[PDB]
């Protein structure tokens, strides 16, 4: 069925920033509930309709690491993309109310993170650009899905930040960067979640005994391309996550892990052999089910 | 009169970007022609009064220099700010068009921006922290206005880039610094809208000739802060001119000219003689009056 304008009712809001706003809506022909994003754009009516075009893809993007893609169309001033309504919300989400995600959760998180990147490259040729924990989306049914990748030329171009960070030394850098840039994301992100904050400029000696001032943007920058990679708390993790970190956060994109090396890692090989109740800690945790 | 969100009607789409979406807008009870500003926040009620009431000082800020106010408010997940319709639009919008602002024209910007920070620091102790083409609006009168300035502390707070940046070498450094910062983004500024394009980096001897590839995030902080800041293509501009932005674009806080200074100096005394129908060149430029 296709998607329109005026067969859609707001029902609340899910969330916002940097170009989109993100409504549970309800459409009204299907009954079906949805996550409608819209991207207000200041658009020539030719190369919207290349941004429209584009997005089809996303109807041949079927995997159960992706979230679920209706439908896009362009409404007076705005596209809109119309996708799977995640119950559980975005992973930056539930580590506000979590604190902390555990090492045996983000276990899970990974494999689904490198087997939604694998699926990307292998069976479309495209990489994420954007991978980070608001990026990564969680439902009661216990999935783990990516959204927010980059499908489309033409979108990435007529949006082209903050004072987070989650993008590669090579890509603050320049042009020099590729699909390697996607798992410096990725093991930047699991870092955060696992220690409960944004790990750069990282804690102090005080500072990591008492959990277990705002950088500015050249500071930040500065940090990552320049001094060495943020690490691991040491003791308080296994030995495995570590080297599954460290081996994400290499600095040289050529020497970094790639999504082939990540799949047979000792952490990964220990998380898919492991019986947990993601659902059960995540709904727990946030208060749904 | 006090302002309603359902005391208004949309006509048609100024603008947006960053946070914001300002609508061409009718006032229905007064007529009043307006421009209204929403920022879409997810804010706990109490922090959103204070944004309110910290925007009430707007009231108080008179100014052939400044841009009117008539209104703030809170609506459904957005904050409007209620002010003068400019109709000639912002400086980098009327530099699209023209493509080059000439000198005659930026000295007499340059007398409002000066004045227009002057009256603030002096009238209502604070700095504007945004100055950049599209904070600075012109009109059919010839008027020249500021907007965008930083009254509300609780609003900076609640927003805190894209890859053109304005800031001061030490402000995107850290916390130290303050009003001297608004001087570098005016200087950055003229030079822009000189020479018809970003001036960082630097043109090359070729482009040079030629008017009379994009920079990545870190490549671009970089070269701010530490790469000599840019200058004024010689022999086509004024030494007056020239030494105005050169005074302005000191990379010393301490060292870069003040408002005081700026005001007596050689550009601005020239500048402050000479006829010029601004109005004039605006309107024939931009095909409006
Ligand atoms: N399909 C979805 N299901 C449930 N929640 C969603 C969905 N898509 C987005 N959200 C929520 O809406 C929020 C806003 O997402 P959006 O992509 O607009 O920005 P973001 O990814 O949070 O941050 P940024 O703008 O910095 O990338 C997310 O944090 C997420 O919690
Ligand atoms: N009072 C006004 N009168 C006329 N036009 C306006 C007025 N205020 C804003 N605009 C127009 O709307 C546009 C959007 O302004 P907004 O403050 O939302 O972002 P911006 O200043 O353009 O860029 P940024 O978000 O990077 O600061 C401006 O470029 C300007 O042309
Ligand atoms: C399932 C699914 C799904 C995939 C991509 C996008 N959106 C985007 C974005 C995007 O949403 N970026 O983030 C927006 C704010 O940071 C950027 C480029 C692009 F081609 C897209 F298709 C989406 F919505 C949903
Ligand atoms: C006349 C007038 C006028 C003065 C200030 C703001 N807006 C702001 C902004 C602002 O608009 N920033 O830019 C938004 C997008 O970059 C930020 C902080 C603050 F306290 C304000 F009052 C405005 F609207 C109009
Ligand atoms: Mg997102
Ligand atoms: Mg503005």
């Amino acid at each position: 069925m296709e998607l329109k304008d005026d067969d859609f009712e707001k029902i609340s809001e899910l969330g916002a920033g940097n170009g989109g706003v993100v409504f549970k809506v309800s459409h009204k022909p299907s009954g079906l509930v949805m996550a409608r994003k819209l991207i207000h754009l200041e658009i020539k009516p030719a190369i919207r309709n290349q941004i429209i075009r584009e997005l089809q893809v996303l109807h041949e993007c079927n995997s159960p690491y992706i979230v679920g893609f209706y439908g896009a169309f362009y409404s007076d001033g705005e596209i809109s993309i119309c996708m799977e309504h995640m119950d559980g919300g975005s992973l930056d989400q539930v580590l506000k109310k979590a604190g902390r995600i555990p090492e045996q959760i983000l276990g899970k998180v990974s494999i689904a993170v490198i087997k939604g990147l694998t699926y990307l490259r292998e069976k479309h040729k495209i990489m994420h650009r954007d991978v980070k924990p608001s990026n990564i989306l969680v439902n009661s049914r216990g999935e783990i899905k990516l959204c927010d990748f980059g499908v489309s030329g033409q979108l990435i171009d007529s949006m082209a930040v903050g004072t987070r960070s989650y993008m590669s030394p090579e890509r603050l850098q320049g042009t020099h960067y590729s699909v390697q840039s996607d798992i410096w994301s990725m093991g930047l992100s699991l870092v955060e979640m696992a220690v409960g904050r944004y790990p750069i400029p990282p804690p102090d000696a005080k500072e990591l005994e008492l959990m277990f001032p705002p950088m500015a943007i050249f500071e930040l920058l500065d940090y990552i391309v320049n001094e060495p990679p943020p690490k691991l708390p040491s003791g308080v993790f296994s030995l495995e996550f570590q080297d599954f970190v460290n081996k994400c956060l290499i600095k040289n994109p050529a020497e970094r892990a790639d999504l082939k090396q990540l799949m047979v890692h000792a952490f990964i090989k220990r998380s898919d052999a492991e019986e947990v109740d993601f659902a059960g800690w995540l709904c727990s945790t946030i208060g749904l089910n």
